[PDB]
Parts: C-alpha cells; structure tokens; sequence
C-alpha cells in the first residue's frame, strides 16, 4: 500500500475508504487489523489499505496499544501516506490514539487534528468542535451510552496548539504554519472551503503529515494525494460558438490557463497556419509548466473558413501538442471540437470512468497514438460557467491506474 488508513471503527473504515475508491485509488478493506490483508499476496494490487482498530470502546492503554501495533505494522509494509479517521464527534479515547500513532508513524511525525464535516454541521472553530452553532459537549454526544464526550475544545483535549488559517492563505503558506506548531496541533475549518485549504497544506507537508480527521476530510485527501501524479498539462480545445461556452471559456483563462486564441485570418490557409502552430508548439517547449493549456476558437465567421475546417485545424494542434510534449488529459468542447480531437489522435472512443457532472463524462482514449489519455467531452451549450476549470480540475484530482 501507498496509503493507509487507520480507523477507531468499522463504519469509518468503510466509509473513508470508499470515498478513496471514487477517487480512483484501488483499495482493499480489512474487517479488523492490517495482519491477515498485509500476509494476501494481492496486497500489492492495493494502493490503499483500510483497516479498523476496534478501539472506540477501549480505555485509552488499551487503545493505544492496537493504534500502535497497526501503525507499526502499516509503516513496516512500506505505506507512505497514513489518515487516522476519527468521530467528527470526538466520540474515543481521543488522546491516547493519537499519541500513539503519531509516535509510531516516526520521529518527525506531526499529528495534524481536524474532525470537522462541514456537509453534516461539524465544524472547528477557535479549537472548539461545533454542531450546529453549539459545542459537542452541548450535543447528545455528552450522553452517548458507551463513550461520553467530556470536552469540546480540542486544544485542551490534547494539549496543544491551534491554528486558524490566517488570511486568504495558500495551501504552501498554511503547511508552514502547521509545520512550526509540530508535533501535534489543531487546526480550525468553517466550511468545506477551509477543509479543501488543508488538505492542500497537508499534501505540501508529504510523509511526515498525520492528517486525523473525519470523513470531512478523506475525499479532500483522496483528491490532494492523487494530485501527486501528473503528466504535464491539461489541454482544453474550445471550438464552440455558443455563448455559455465562449463563457465557460472566460472563467478557465482567468483562472490561469495559459491560452492560444488565433484570428479567423489566422486560421484561414495552410500558410498563415503551419507559421501560426509551429510558434505555439516551440514556445510551449519552452515556457515555464502550467495546469492548463487553452486552444480557444475566434467568434465570429470569415467567408470561405467553415467551421469543420476551425475544429479540425484545433484538434490536429491538440493532436499535435499531446503527442509531441506529452500532457496529463485533454478536454474537449462543442461535440464537433470533441469529434476533431479524437480524429487528430486517431481515437475510436473513449472508455468512461466518471463524470464531472450529469452530461460531461470523463474516461481515457481507446485506441491511436494516445491511448489512456483522460479525457472530459461537453456539448457547447451545455453546463454552468466554471465547468471548465471543474473540468480539468477533475482530471488532476483523480487516480487512474
């Protein structure tokens, strides 16, 4: 396994763990202990090893000492990257748990708290875990008949520190916070906003980040952790005229995608375009790596340029860009765009995976030159306004193996 994941309980094994799965990370759940799934000679296979310790219920000695026989065990088999899952609630022997795997994890080990679940009304705020605008120890969980909560406010549970992302902070700005207030520090998130910004930070710390959170922040981890694979740039193909997709188009270059935009008379004869594309193809050989790369279709009509011959002259680009420089997928919009895509890289159709949403399918090409590229297609008319930026975002932010 490349990740581990190590629950107080076999609910929250199974549910962090699948949201690893719909990220696209191959992962195998144990219904106890790392031991009997760590002997299988199809752990290899695993990318991702979800187990449970069992250990909500037991007095803190008695927790610790699992925690830290399956984090050994975890660490032992090679596991880079290790999520400890815990109750949104608070709900175990919260400290012990976490003083143990921190230790076991190793030496530099930073145990980074933060159990909120904005969708289900957890939040951290000043330290303190909130539901609803109320501490837990307001909250039935107070009551809970196996394993009462006694104290909301985090910091003093473990006694350490705390952050609050101060700013608009970056993710690089944040991991150096949470760095300095090793080993063991609670950090605060409203919404799910804040929970994205420390995943992010958490990723740019790597190994040594103990991230012990709740379900609020496995998908977000899911998605940071399979950023680390990419091939170079997203390449997005706008050919459509219509008005949400010249929109749509907007939104992703302001967003930072570096963007070739020829002139109709550009596009016109093979001789102002073999000029025009090869300085697109030297320049981008040269210029600095950037997420994505827009080739983006004029509005308006020239007499004489129809607009088969503007999809196919994008699409051989595309073809040609992705094939000489290499690139991590392409996205395509309107159908003609997506059409001239797939021909340009002798494509037969592509082999779905997922969605960005309802309509925008994403799988990797079958067959030509680019096989297993991923790939997202949408109609030109068709989706809200930033669903290009979702778009390339989502191929970024997925596993494919």
């Amino acid at each position: 396994p490349y990740i581990g994941i190590v629950a107080d309980d076999l609910t929250g094994s199974g549910d962090t763990a699948v949201q690893f799965v719909r990220a696209g990370w191959a992962t195998q759940l144990s219904v106890g202990g790392a031991e009997q799934a760590l002997a299988d000679p199809a752990v290899r296979q695993a990318e991702v090893l979800a187990v449970t310790t069992h250990s909500r219920p037991l007095a803190a000695a008695d927790a610790a000492a699992v925690v830290r026989g399956e984090v050994e065990r975890l660490r032992a088999a090679g596991v880079q990257r290790l999520y400890k899952k815990v109750d949104s609630t608070l709900r175990g022997a919260f400290k012990a748990e976490i003083d143990a795997a921190r230790l076991a994890w190793g030496e530099d080990a930073i145990a980074v708290v933060c159990p909120a679940f904005p969708v289900t009304g957890r939040t951290v705020r000043q330290g303190v875990l909130y539901v609803g605008d109320r501490p837990v120890t307001e909250t039935s969980a107070a009551t809970d008949p196996v394993t009462p909560v006694t104290e909301s406010h985090i910091p003093t549970l473990l006694g350490c520190a705390q952050l609050a992302a101060q700013a608009g902070e970056t993710p690089a700005e944040l991991a150096r916070r949470i760095a300095a207030a090793a080993p063991v520090v609670v950090v605060d998130a409203l919404d799910d906003a804040d929970v994205q910004r420390l995943a992010r930070a958490i990723g740019v710390l790597g190994q040594r980040a103990v991230p012990v959170g709740s379900g609020g922040l496995a998908a977000p981890l899911a998605r940071v952790w399979a950023g680390g694979q990419a091939a170079g740039p997203v390449l997005v193909v706008v050919t459509s005229q219509h008005s949400a997709a010249r929109q749509q188009a907007a939104a992703l270059q302001q967003a930072g995608a570096r963007t070739w935009a020829p002139t109709l008379a550009q596009l016109a004869d093979d001789r102002n375009w073999a000029a025009w594309t090869a300085e697109v193809e030297a320049a981008e050989h040269g210029m600095p790596a950037v997420d994505a790369l827009m080739l983006l279709a004029p509005e308006g009509r020239l007499a004489g340029l129809d607009a088969d011959s503007v999809a196919r002259r994008l699409g051989e680009l595309a073809a040609r860009l992705v094939l000489a420089h290499g690139a991590a997928g392409v996205v395509a919009t309107g159908g003609d765009g997506a059409s001239a895509v797939l021909a340009a890289l002798q494509a037969s159709g592509i082999a779905l995976v997922d969605e960005v949403t309802g309509g925008v399918p994403l799988g990797t090409l079958t067959g030509g030159q680019a096989a297993g590229l991923p790939v997202v297609t949408k109609a030109g008319g068709f989706g809200e306004q930033d669903v290009l930026i979702r778009a390339a975002q989502a191929i970024r932010e997925r596993r494919f193996t």
